[PDB]
């Protein structure tokens, strides 16, 4: 509401209250083609997304869990005090590019390319998945995993040379014997316009994310609460 930096001021204006969001994500995985859309709305204000996702093309092949990284961190909670180091935002109303290669330890891997900016008031998520070299025994193909997700924190740094950013993280989904399934993430972004934007020092996220069903609704869906805030720059 009140920067002193007129770049900040123009990320912060497109996020300061609720946003609505569309997902669209096509997806092949092992030649299992399939389809998501989700809707819900962003408070980065509070770092804090609802959304309500459905597999339109009947039964999703993979858990649930395993999408939910690649199903917007722009709607991160950055302090003030950290606020030009958000280069989620900067990147607006143009967009940014969100790719991963995503490796499931003694399994498959997914590829996704997501595409990430404002159509209208609306923030979109385009993204493509492909996923290669899964086990069809294991977790993944087998529906093993439990139908939940840790809290984990992400450590981001600048790629000056791409003018974006790069992070590598593990997330560890539980599985229903107690034992975890390992998803290896490299992930990069980019921007889309040729515009500058904010190149942070390196700092990291806290998130956490709560699924849940909905007690109405006989598609194969998926309801997610995610809080996501910056932390790390004192």
């Amino acid at each position: 509401h009140h920067h002193t930096d007129p770049m900040v001021s123009k990320g912060e204006e497109l996020f300061t209250g609720v946003v609505p969001i569309l997902v669209e994500l096509d997806g092949d995985v092992n030649g299992h083609k399939f389809s998501v859309s989700g809707e819900g709305e962003g408070d980065a204000t509070y770092g804090k997304l609802t959304l309500k996702f459905i597999c339109t093309t009947g039964k999703l092949p993979v858990p649930w869990p395993t999408l939910v990284t690649t199903l917007v961190l722009c709607f991160s909670r950055y302090p003030d005090h950290m606020k030009q180091h958000d280069f989620f935002k900067s990147a607006m109303p143009e967009g940014y590019v969100q790719e991963r290669t995503i490796f499931f330890k003694d399994d498959g891997n997914y590829k996704t390319r997501a595409e990430v900016k404002f159509e209208g008031d609306t923030l979109v998520n385009r993204i493509e998945l492909k996923g290669i070299d899964f086990k069809e025994d294991g977790n993944i193909l087998g529906h093993k995993l439990e139908y939940n997700y840790n809290s984990h924190n992400v450590y981001i740094m600048a790629d000056k040379q791409k003018n974006g950013i790069k992070s590598n993280f593990k997330i560890r989904h539980n599985i229903e014997d107690g034992s975890v399934q390992l998803a290896d993430h490299y992930q990069q972004n980019t921007p889309i316009g040729d515009g500058p934007v904010l190149l942070p020092d390196n700092h990291y996220l806290s998130t956490q994310s709560k699924l849940s069903k909905d007690p109405n609704e006989k598609r194969d869906h998926m309801v997610l609460l995610e809080f996501v805030t910056a932390a790390g720059i004192t």
